[PDB]
């Protein structure tokens, strides 16, 4: 029996949760008000903020950091790698507190689980960073010398709902072709063949369908041209992409439920937005089904909206059933996956992964095998 | 026995045909050389410069521009409209000699056309314009209020090829889906469903899969940061996306058969890039199958590009079938595009569209779904 | 935006939970060693214990039994009845304490969050008890005239579970013949 503490740092909230094996003992959600977070300039900033709520949740349970099998937290803005279970070495923390590859809340997860890791002598680990980058060179091609299209997306919750639905099913992840749909406040849509996401959107830098607080995909000429005219706010600009848009702009709400009120009472506008969001959903997943030649077993649709079936659900499920059943997995428990993850590392059923020479080996694929 | 004429003002060249029925009588290329082409400012200066090459042409046949039955060119940068055969009408040379929105060699057939016509008193059409919208609101959410997805493709080709499909099948354009692709130097895919484009891609804007001389769709984030930082080019850049881009960017060359030729010899680079241009294409052909719910009766694969059939077409072929069996129309006879629905007109087959009343019917149902007006 | 904390009593442990809306804030499952349980005679002796721990809960955590829209509690041994939301009153808590219908962790629940009712004045249900009965009549029949066949089972877990599988094939629960097994320290 491991006890395992999971650390899931957000942009707002932090949440914990200890097991032990499979069975969920203790989970809590820790918001932090704008009026709060306000106080810190950069994130490495709340780190001490962060732990010390992770120290509390601790104590008033009656256990100790040193009652624990080991620490996992969310990977943060690592650099491209592919998916597992890896252990919180150096490297990874050198990563992460420079920031290189970004800001983020998700970045002080991994750090506050290696502390108590030196702390109690207990293994620290992250489980599917954000990310897992494991698609084909064909993939890479942007139609634009200098621009790359970069794998980032809900690698943890993909990797999870794919391999319960192979495991639902008696077979292995990797040997099924699967088209994921995450879709949350940011939405993600990969093709994976054989057990690798060869294929996904960015789920960032506003690439793909608009998600209920994204704008997604925009054409060009419209963009580089009203860029230089108007705000010409470096930084502000930055923000109207992943945010300020999306579902919330068009409604006004970033609230699926909401919308389905309004949706419901007869707000016709609300329904518009809301079924073209369904719309470019489905547009994708046939996307990523022609990547897959239509070697699809089946269409998952995991993620927090995946819950709205009465709208969402069904609209997008009557476009793209013609390229293979859909079955739906509600919701992302982010907690469940890191503990089981883990446990099943504990367990001998996994190997971990060497963060260092992972980022390597994978670095030098894109750094030799792109040349010309 | 109607005799039809056909202006197709280009960038670089000028074409013209005579028709006879569906019989093509005469037909010629006169390309413009970049000194040549270099002493107009605007586009709207070439206008004496391309009318005075189409009357010679007319001359050197012998035929007076009496002895035709009707003028069509392809129509220009005009406002959204559905497709079909229109009358140039005075809003529709007013709208193209201002270039409101925006000037292209393509705006001066219409023009010249008309001048014919107010000369002989015969007949000046258009054929679906490149600015052609027939799609469904839906479609036109693009993520962001201020943003809208624009209807900008080959809808002269795409409607004709469309129809031979249908007609090869002795079946009706109206009561078919197709997913349609052109891939020339520009690419298009749209869905067409019973007759209607409901959905296409804007083949200008930088919106779709990169073609040989385009980059396509990019990150917003991408962009929006090296977009401030480097290349200031506030115009530079704006031929990075509808010019600069694309194989001509990654191998420097648009030529396809030139690339086929480098991945034969061995060139691993080049066999890398247009690969991902096959891929790209099948994955927008599959996105538009997911509008039609997959109710496709063909996937037809048309344009410049649908030549090469060693791996461009192999490839999208073998990523798309499952959704429907793939037919290939190679090319695009613009000039049979145009003379063949004028005359179906003259014939009273089809019926012949007011710009002026339609262009505005459209601005109506427009403003209509502006919930914000 | 409701808050909402559940209660779920259970033969070795008992298990809390805090919802705001359709989000869970907080979750707790407390396991009682039986050396510790070994001090009750009676099942209804362990509510000052289970209750002591409830209110420990949420105490810890800022907010107040006066900070909550509604208490929940898994149904105990109450008479048979249909399924649904039933709001926990005295012909309940009467039923509940005699034990008339058997003893068992479960009972205490609804105890619990009426005690917490009425101590705030904010609601106090329980879903789908563990007595919910929708048996067709031949499945009464015992073999024996004095005896029947009583419909007692994890009907909470039950209907969930069959739901989620009905949800996750875009289909209805009330179009599907299922056999579900609930495999815990009983089973149905």
């Amino acid at each position: 029996m491991f006890r395992i503490l999971t650390i899931n740092p957000g942009s707002t909230s932090t949440k914990l949760s200890i097991f032990e094996d499979e069975r969920m003992v203790k989970m809590q959600n820790f918001s932090h008000s704008p009026d709060e977070l306000g106080r810190f300039q950069k994130i490495l900033d709340q780190l001490e903020f962060r732990e010390k709520i992770a120290r509390q949740f601790v104590e008033e349970t009656g256990y100790s950091l040193s009652s624990f099998s080991a620490f996992v937290s969310r990977g943060g803005l690592l650099d491209p790698i592919p998916g597992g279970v890896y252990l919180v070495d150096g490297l990874m923390i050198k990563t992460l507190k420079s920031g290189k590859n970004g800001e983020h809340a998700s970045n002080l997860g991994a750090i506050i689980a290696h502390r108590f890791s030196s702390e109690t002598g207990v293994p620290a680990y992250v489980v599917d960073p954000v990310v897992v980058d494991e698609m084909e060179d064909v993939a890479r091609v942007s139609g634009h010398p200098n621009y790359q299209r970069k794998s980032i997306f809900h690698a943890l919750n993909q990797k999870t709902v794919a391999k319960e639905v192979a495991r639902m099913m008696n077979k292995r992840y990797e040997e099924m072709n699967l088209v994921v749909a995450h879709m949350g406040g940011g939405i993600s849509i990969a093709a994976h063949r054989k057990g690798r996401v060869i294929d996904v959107n960015n789920a960032l830098d506003g690439d793909g369908p608009f998600t209920p607080e994204r704008s997604g995909t925009l054409p060009l000429t419209q963009l580089v041209d009203l860029c230089f005219s108007g705000k010409f706010t470096y930084e502000e600009m930055k923000k109207r992409i992943v945010g300020n848009g999306g579902l919330v702009a068009y409604l006004g709400t970033s609230d699926a439920r909401e919308v389905v009120r309004r949706i419901k009472q007869g707000d016709e506008w609300a329904k518009r937005v809301y079924r073209a969001m369904a719309y470019q959903i489905a547009k994708w997943i046939g996307k990523m089904a022609a990547v897959l030649k239509g070697e699809v077993d089946f269409i998952v649709l995991t993620g927090g909206l995946a819950h709205e079936k009465e709208f969402l659900v069904p609209w997008i499920t009557k476009r793209v059933s013609f390229i293979a059943p859909v079955l739906v997995f509600p919701g992302s428990n982010e907690e469940k996956a890191l503990a089981l993850s883990a446990l099943r590392v504990l367990r001998g059923e996994e190997k971990p992964k060497n963060y260092s020479e992972e980022s390597r080996r994978w670095r030098e694929r894109y750094d030799s095998y792109l040349d010309g």
